[PDB]
């Protein structure tokens, strides 16, 4: 559970995002990849890009970053009231991709360092402090819906 100021600082960060989800979302991608090597092979059209410049270039990257931001900001909105958003996406996630929870705490940790890169004046202890735990919230309930959905990793 978070506290009432600690959502604030969540959704007042969420709102510097919302100023350039594309840019984030390409920023949050790039530094997963290339962090976390393993999860791009998840991504069949994005083996094909080699180069932080071919990530930037593609379109197709772009758009998904932009949906996976927006499916997160929706789910940080409702503040912890999520089950409705976050279902469907546990639901894809579990029995589609096969997204093991490690690699949710790798894209939380790009978010979280392409926060702090954007946004430091915005993004300092106790923002940060709340992001990590919203994440971890996140993180939590879909790895609860993973098991309802017989997903274990
Ligand atoms: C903040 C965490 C994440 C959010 C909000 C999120 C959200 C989404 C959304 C909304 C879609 C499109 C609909 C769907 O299939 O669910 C999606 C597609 C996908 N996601 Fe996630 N995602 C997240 C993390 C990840 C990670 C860490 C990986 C791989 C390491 C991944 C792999 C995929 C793949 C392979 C697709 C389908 C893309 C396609 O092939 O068209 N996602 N994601």
């Amino acid at each position: 559970v978070l506290s009432e100021g600690e959502w604030q600082l969540v959704l007042h960060v969420w709102a510097k995002v919302e100023a350039d989800v594309a840019g984030h979302g390409q920023d949050i991608h790039i530094r997963l990849y290339k962090s976390h090597p393993e999860t791009l092979e998840k991504h069949d059209r994005f083996k094909h890009l080699k180069t932080e410049a071919e990530m930037k270039a593609s379109e197709d990257l772009k758009k998904h970053g932009v949906t996976v931001l927006t499916a997160l900001g929706a789910i940080l909105k409702k503040k912890g009231h999520h089950e409705a958003e976050l279902k469907p996406l546990a639901q894809s996630h579990a029995t589609k991709h096969k997204i093991p929870i490690k690699y949710l705490e790798f894209i939380s940790e790009a978010i979280i360092h392409v926060l702090h890169s954007r946004h430091p004046g915005d993004f300092g202890a106790d923002a940060q402090g709340a992001m990590n735990k919203a994440l971890e919230l996140f993180r939590k309930d879909i790895a609860a819906k993973y098991k309802e959905l017989g997903y274990q990793g």
